[PDB]
């Protein structure tokens, strides 16, 4: 029993970072086999940040100016590339603590651990969501750029997230392990608008259901829903719209508790049309969007 | 910018987890050094739950009936011994991946990460308060016990929980690494009274304070309180009394943001007279305890 914001042991991703210098910046890099991934604004001074021609930048860097450093023991660089957003450093010696990976693009409203890291040290990690709009809301101060999303299924670790850049809202944009952007961001000093977010429906679906399932059931009502009828209300209090794709992954969790996904929308219709009344559901006091179906029977079944 | 509800990277930690099964019962180790710790109660039966002698029990039980396995590899029981809720195995081989560590008992109030495991293999990490009570709200399926909360200092584990029980009301109760519960529960299949909890004040204002750092100031006033003042309000909301102790370990988060100690408590009195009028602060729609100072101050600083 009980329910936590979970994030995946990470271990096996502090393993993989190093500390990447060039020239007067130092940022965080992901060494995985005989290559080092780190965010490409690691070649660029402050003042380069206005507006960077990073192929240009770029080409005033060798080998030897990159300085890869992983703990105590530095990398020698044989080769650099730049794949969109992020530098590629090829090193002479394979991580031997490199895990069974896969680099994945991780679609909007998916969760995802993060291992803050500083100087290709780790600080702490925490669990968080790729929102609708592209961003994150994570925990990130200076220095932590290269930092890493990631997931786990057993023995492989898949990469989806590394961190670039916070917006001067405070919520933070990085890249997928290809270097591509998520949402419409670039790596350069501009106010850049993020777009509406919404909040994850099917996601709220899931936590509710884990809250059934930990005891917490006061919200459960005598009533049923639609999804056309439930789609009005998400409309209203600008929550995705929900569809029979999220209906049928939801159906673990349904069939678990016994309560038909739709009536569980109309418990999730009432919450957002009157509140919750000074009451809590697991401990929180606002619907919670960061948990998805998968995350919900995982943590309920105890899967290492 | 931004505030996540962070654990230290578990990664030490992991390395140090094994599966211990003795008869029909199996849990998780923490092997350090040449001993395996694990919950006691991994000698009984179901039906020894009621009310073990563990004495009597663990009499019948020799070296080679605990089955200790790190990973694959199984490891050979050379001695065993209780200490208070606790057995300790000592094992022929030291495990190679023994960090730097120290067993320490903290005090209610204080925070720490989990790294929950089932079958000796890591499934999750997360961060939670030992509650004034002295239980954990913590996430734990059958299988969980022997898992382990810690703390981490640059390259030291500081042990402080290893879990053992779920009580009936789904809150957990466990010991010291010495097998000493935390608080007054005993390792038995009965019902047991947690006693009444309480908020942790000096968290709550820890964490008032991260949120004016990261630019959630809407809850600031122009009032001010004293200690006698505030500590009625305290009593009234069922809050730990403050005390000069707590407004020193504040002293930081106090001159990081210019603002007084018992300004930030006259903040917290009216919000707690007043509510959050469906407002959030750091994401969260109630006064959040679980966070101390001295968390606030490493992730608002980075330090690894
Ligand atoms: O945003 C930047 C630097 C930057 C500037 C423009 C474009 C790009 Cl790709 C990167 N770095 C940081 C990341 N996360 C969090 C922060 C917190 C404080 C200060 N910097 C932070
Ligand atoms: O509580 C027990 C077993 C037990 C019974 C009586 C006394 C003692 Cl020391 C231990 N184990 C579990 C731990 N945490 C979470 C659980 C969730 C479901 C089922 N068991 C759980």
């Amino acid at each position: 029993s009980g329910f936590r914001k979970m994030a995946f042991p990470s271990g096996k991703v502090e393993g993989c970072m190093v500390q990447v210098t060039c020239g007067t910046t130092t940022l965080n890099g992901l060494w995985l086999d005989d290559v080092v991934y780190c965010p490409r604004h690691v070649i660029c001074t402050s003042e380069d940040m206005l507006n960077p021609n990073y192929e240009d930048l770029l080409i005033r860097k060798s080998n030897h100016n990159f300085l890869v450093q992983a703990g105590n023991v530095q990398l020698r660089v044989i080769g650099h590339s730049m794949q969109n957003c992020v530098l590629k450093l090829k090193v002479d010696t394979a991580n031997p603590k490199t895990p069974k990976y896969k680099f994945v693009r991780i679609q909007p409203g998916q969760t995802f651990s993060v291992l803050a890291c500083y100087n290709g040290s780790p600080s702490g990690v925490y669990q968080c969501a790729m929102r609708p709009n592209f961003t994150i809301k994570g925990s990130f101060l200076n220095g932590s750029c290269g930092s890493v999303g990631f997931n786990i299924d057993y023995d492989c670790v898949s990469f989806c997230y590394m961190h670039h850049m916070e917006l001067p809202t405070g919520v933070h944009a990085g890249t997928d392990l290809e270097g591509n952007f998520y949402g419409p961001f670039v790596d350069r000093q501009t106010a850049q608008a993020a777009g509406t977010d919404t909040t994850i429906t099917v996601n709220v679906l899931a936590w509710l259901y884990a809250a059934v399932i930990n005891g917490d059931r006061w919200f459960l009502n005598r009533f049923t829903t639609t999804l056309n009828d439930f789609n009005l209300v998400a409309m209203k209090y600008n929550y995705e719209p929900l569809t029979q794709d999220h209906v049928d992954i939801l159906g673990p969790l349904s069939a678990q508790t016994g309560i038909a996904v739709l009536d569980m929308c109309a418990s999730l219709k009432e919450l957002l049309q009157n509140g919750m009344n000074g009451r809590t559901i697991l401990g929180s006091a606002l619907l919670e969007d960061e948990f998805t179906p998968f995350d919900v029977v995982r943590q309920c079944s105890g899967v290492t």
